[PDB]
């Protein structure tokens, strides 16, 4: 999966045409660790409807902050460059699905 920095941001969510989630993660944190393999198993399973990125708390200070996101890891998903919800903290890969199909 592709990790996007602050200066991606514009154009690969604010421009680009296709749905996105975010996966925001960090190098200490146990939670993300686990969560990685489902968001990759679901990305896999999605593969043509939504993209799927992370963003290393490190590389993406400016995003965070403008989207108030804390919580690790936390899920936002776009759509036509728009946000339109913001998970925080983990998911199986169900409550994922659920969430994800829900919103769109």
């Amino acid at each position: 999966l592709r990790s996007l920095s602050d200066s991606d941001f514009q154009l690969e969510v604010r421009q680009h045409p296709d749905p996105i989630i975010i996966m925001f993660t960090g190098s200490w944190c146990q939670p993300c660790k686990k969560m990685k393999p489902t968001f990759e198993e679901m990305a896999s399973q999605m593969e043509g409807d939504i993209r799927f990125a992370y963003m290393d708390a490190e590389d993406a200070e400016k995003t965070m902050a403008e989207l108030n996101i804390r919580t690790l890891p936390s899920l936002a998903l776009f759509v036509d460059g728009m946000i339109r919800e913001v998970f925080s903290g983990t998911m199986n890969k169900s409550d994922l699905r659920y969430w994800i199909n829900n919103n769109i």
